[PDB]
């Protein structure tokens, strides 16, 4: 079964929380991972003025989540929503609606925060796009700052450092049980 | 699999849906289907002066949900979430919820409304709750009033009658899919 | 302008949280407050093995939400929903809907959990059913820190943590948040409505 | 009070009921009404290819959402959550939480859809983050028959239906719903605020 983790960072948590799934998704025999951002939509200039860590991973495009059994989704929380890059990138996956190219396919998602609150509302927003595609959503329940919906990071904001060891030992436990069930289901 | 339809109908509109949900599930060859009731919290006497139509199902006990493989809840809408009564049966699934005795198991939701609306939130709210549990969420997506996130029948409130052979199709879908979903995971 | 802090408590911390909402509430010049609860529906027997806790505050019926320009909703989290009690006592409320009874009267709402997770999702998915009223909604977003009794979450309203055993109390950051929710809803209530 | 419609609009659909919107609230004495649109972030090329609708109104900057006393939000649904122009809009906002500019001001919400599914979502998504910014939040419930100018949804917000193919225009129902929306939130911006 094929996994894709597919995320934007602007500040390096969600990219650090990413790696962390796909460790966790590679633990699993038959799940082959990779791991793609969305593009960055600020110019360079904009993205460099807020004090952005410039993203690496190939950029995934819209039309190759078709490819993937499973697809694991992270984003930072803004104001209790995804980015408005990952909302810009899955606006561009209408092809696919139209053709019930993600159908059936398995959906999870992983958040990361400051200390205002809104990671709740971030991965349940996301999950409803999901749902549109008729998606099937994996929450985390009470393998765990932390949500059932999903693995979080609290970022604590400005001076702001790093997903602790905790953190991203939920995040492995995501992308290895996510994929667990591509297998089971896919092969 | 063993599949089991689980709802709460005040006037039969639920009623009606789950029997279709059933037939659907009943489709599948490996699939084991049973449908039952959460308790009428309402004093019969109270049932009776607001008019609602008794339910004669067996009545499910909250601990039995372990015993299957995939749940499909059917509520109401109640002013945009699940009615009382199956919330106050989802609030005695606590000793479950304990021992992960839903978890990674299937879920999917279906429900009843009027012309109000809220139906959508009804059914994401409902969500929420089984993911605590750990559940996995299944959506309809575009097999379809509709909505993607479940099958719904619109009983345009008062002078009401009755679920319209459309949405009875997709509530047959509905229960076929998640059926059939059951058997690839579990035999 | 009337106020009145309506909340569902099984161990008493939604209590704590209701009081504080008043106590903040009453500080406003002009507004009246009253605390009352929904009705317990365990069976007393139940209620009392489970070791909940016994209340003084007044059991609210359906119809005399009518009679308030401002209600404050407190209710624990339960996986992410309000409570069975809250819901259905919130059931009982067809016959105020369909006159409009609640119609353009503030609402907000306050919660409690065991360790965090849901929280967001009782408050928003409360905030649904009072859409259906017709209220308007009061988040409390991150206020002036000035305006907190004490010198310091979620926007949506105040929280409080009952911890894993639910021997917790609620703290007096969690509380002066409370009580600035309280105060924040009375002061719209009497801009409105004198 | 001044009161700004704020919208994001591809083929015309959420256009056309913001100036509705903003035709209710010039109803109301005392209310300075003003539309305005985010920023398209599709090339030029790529929008008119896919056939998307030039508009007169002016681009708003984030930064001018400050000077408003009440904002009322319109969006497409886009699988259940505002479009990605709005959203990246907001985003841009955070200057402005930071120092509390939006706090207490009022925000609503209008919508329109291909087929239906989706719209409540949308709507109660987008007052998430409304309430991260502290704004008090005005749904529509279901208003009193007389306040429509049409004699007859969501109690959310108001809504149209665009068709499958999005070739429906909005009816004079779902207009008077929107003009409703307006002339009931600028209503309430000049109670609070003169
Ligand atoms: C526009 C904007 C909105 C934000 N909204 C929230 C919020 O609602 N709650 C929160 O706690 N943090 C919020 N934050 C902080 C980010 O979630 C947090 O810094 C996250 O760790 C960044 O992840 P990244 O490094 O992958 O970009 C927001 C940040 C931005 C830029
Ligand atoms: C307390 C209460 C709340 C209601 N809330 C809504 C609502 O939010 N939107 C709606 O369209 N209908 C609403 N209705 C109408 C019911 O959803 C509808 O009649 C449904 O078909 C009943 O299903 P049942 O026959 O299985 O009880 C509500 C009814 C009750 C009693
Ligand atoms: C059925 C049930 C479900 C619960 N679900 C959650 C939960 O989703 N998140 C959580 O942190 N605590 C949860 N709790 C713990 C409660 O929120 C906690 O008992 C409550 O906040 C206490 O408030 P009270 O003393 O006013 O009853 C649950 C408790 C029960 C009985
Ligand atoms: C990416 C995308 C996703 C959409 N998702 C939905 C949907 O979830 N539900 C729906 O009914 N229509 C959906 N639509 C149709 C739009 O809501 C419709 O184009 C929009 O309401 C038109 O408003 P506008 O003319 O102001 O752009 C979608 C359209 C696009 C381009």
């Amino acid at each position: 079964a094929k996994v894709l983790v597919l995320y934007y960072s602007m500040y390096g948590h969600i990219e650090t929380m990413a790696r962390a799934v796909a460790e966790g998704a590679s633990k699993v025999d038959g799940a082959e991972v990779v791991v793609k951002r969305v593009p960055e939509t600020m110019p360079p200039q904009l993205f460099e003025k807020a004090g952005g860590k410039t993203q690496t991973a190939p950029v995934a495009t819209p039309q190759e989540l078709a490819d993937y059994d499973a697809i694991i989704f992270g984003t930072p929380t803004r104001f209790g929503n995804m980015s408005g890059q990952m909302r810009t990138f899955l606006d561009q996956t209408g092809g696919l609606w139209a053709s019930g190219a993600l159908y059936g396919k398995l959906a999870s998602v992983f958040s990361s925060t400051g200390t205002g609150g809104g990671q709740e509302q971030t991965i349940t927003s996301t999950w409803t796009t999901l749902a549109h595609h008729g998606m099937v959503i994996v929450p985390i329940g009470y393998a765990a700052g932390g949500t059932p919906y999903g693995a979080t990071t609290i970022a604590g904001g400005d001076g702001s450092r790093q997903p602790s060891q905790e953190e991203l030992s939920i995040a492995r436990y995501q992308g290895e049980y996510v994929a667990g069930l591509a297998v089971k289901l896919n092969g």
